[PDB]
DNA sequence: ATTATGACGCT
DNA sequence: AGCGTCAT
């Protein structure tokens, strides 16, 4: 009752950019702009494989992870854009250099959580107080949500999309109490008026367009943001979660998509994320972790508490790349050569970081796989990053990893390596 | 033969 | 520390 929490406190957005890379190569390239489009890294397997794909692509099934030669079989008209190679590598800083854009933009309205390279949550609570208290008990237009979603609605006693979405919209502007303002719904609603400014400045600003979400907490704000893409926004409200859950598949909340959440399907023996509401938190704990178990427990409810951690720079910057097949590493020399390409990229990422940010990193971590273990990472070394030079970084990776090479000849490496991995970590203010 | 990233939890 | 999970 009167002391049940309702995680109602905060007002938390979530921006994820519509097909990214595509964006920033149609806006390179206007020949792009408004076609079946994929981007692509290397092209000598199969076409190169797919990373983005456009929206008008996919329409055709087109998805990413398929190679581009599978993909032409699907859409034959589709048009491709290469990532750029330097120094015998996939190069991605033409997209890192346009998420930069976006994250300045959105840190002018509020704080921001880098997630990734084109997602951020927003902590809106204190903008929606102030412009709640400019708006002073004066409604909100649905001209101010032209683009808003609310899920959930219309509902209760038109055959098109957009006018569903304004019939939904009307029914909730019609039911909100402007005159509290303390009101949850209300300060979700200024969240998604203050939520399309945003994305009207990104899109006016750098060309780009995106979709949103908007709720109480970052795991709402997420699912939310899925619901209506691309270019458009959603607004979950508390009340929305029971229907809301009551059919929505465990694996496609945030951290619940792996082992995880298969094992709450199978222990449980339920399929929806509503049905976990049945179950005690002590329950919850016992099958699956003290600290899960209580995430479980609120989450079900809507409730979720992590914070929008003030953070709008990775904490790391890395380099990798992968020797399938026939490509793996077996001398001495490939494995030098290798670790010396991703030293000097990772050399120039590190020096342009340490004049942009006033930091540094201290540890540099090492990381290869061997051919035939099935784990990602089959071995992580760490060593001092001491200066930014990249023959020092490469001599410096080998040591740390050297005698991992079993072939009793130094010429030669073995087990072969399948994936050389340089990561600069633990930075410090400079 | 997906590949190239990145954050965070466990012990 | 080094490994594993989950995600863009
Ligand atoms: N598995 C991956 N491997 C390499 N790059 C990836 C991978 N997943 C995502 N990316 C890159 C390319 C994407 O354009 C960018 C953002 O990813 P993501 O948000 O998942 O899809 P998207 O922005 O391409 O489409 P959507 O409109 O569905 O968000 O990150
Ligand atoms: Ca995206």
């Amino acid at each position: 009752g009167p002391h049940m929490a309702t995680g109602q406190d905060r007002v938390v957005a979530l921006v994820d950019m519509d097909c990214f890379f595509v964006q920033v190569e149609q806006r390179q390239n206007p020949h792009l702009r408004n076609k079946p489009c994929a981007v692509v890294q290397y092209k000598s397997w199969k076409g190169g494989g797919i990373i983005a794909v456009s929206y008008e692509a996919r329409a055709f099934g087109v998805t990413r992870s398929m190679w581009a030669d599978d993909a032409k079989k699907l859409c034959p008209d589709l048009l491709l854009a290469q990532v750029r190679e330097s120094r015998g590598k996939a190069n991605l800083t033409k997209y890192r250099e346009a998420s930069v854009e976006v994250m300045e933009i959105m840190s002018r309205f509020a704080v921001i959580e880098r997630a990734s390279i084109d997602e951020a949550y927003v902590d809106l609570t204190s903008a929606v107080q102030e412009r709640l208290q400019k708006l002073q008990g004066q409604p909100i237009s649905a001209d101010l949500l032209p683009s808003t979603y609310i899920e959930g609605l219309p509902q209760g006693p038109t055959v098109q999309k957009e006018g569903m979405r304004k019939q939904g919209l009307f029914q909730w502007l019609d039911s909100l109490q402007i005159d509290n303002l303390t009101s949850p719904d209300l300060q979700l609603t200024v969240g998604a008026v203050i939520v399309e400014e945003m994305r009207a400045a990104i899109e006016r600003e750098t060309g780009f367009q995106c979709s949103a979400g908007i709720s109480h907490n970052k795991v709402l704000a997420k699912l939310a943001c899925g619901l209506n893409k691309p270019n458009r926004q959603t607004l979950v409200s508390h009340g929305s979660v029971p229907q809301l859950f009551s059919q929505m598949p465990i694996r496609k909340i945030r951290s619940l998509g792996g082992k995880l959440g298969a094992s709450v399907i199978e222990i449980l023996g339920i399929e929806y994320m509503g049905e976990l509401t049945q179950f005690t938190e002590s329950q919850l704990q016992s099958h699956f972790g003290e600290k899960n178990g209580s995430w479980l427990y609120a989450m079900c409810r809507g409730i979720e508490h992590d914070p929008v951690k003030p953070r709008q720079l990775p904490k790391t910057i890395g380099c990798s790349k992968n020797f399938p097949g026939k490509t793996a590493l077996a001398t001495r020399e490939q494995v030098q050569w290798w670790l010396l390409q991703l030293a000097q990229e990772l050399e120039e990422r590190l020096t342009k970081d340490r004049n942009d940010n006033d930091r540094v990193a201290t540890q540099l971590v090492v990381s290869i796989r061997v051919q035939g273990d099935k784990r990602l990472s089959s071995l992580r070394r760490c060593c001092a990053l001491t200066r930014y030079d990249a023959h020092k970084m490469s001599h410096d990776a080998f040591t740390v990893i050297k005698n991992c090479n079993t072939s009793g000849i130094q010429t030669e490496w073995s087990p072969p390596l399948t994936m050389l991995f340089l990561c600069a970590t633990k930075f410090s203010a400079s």
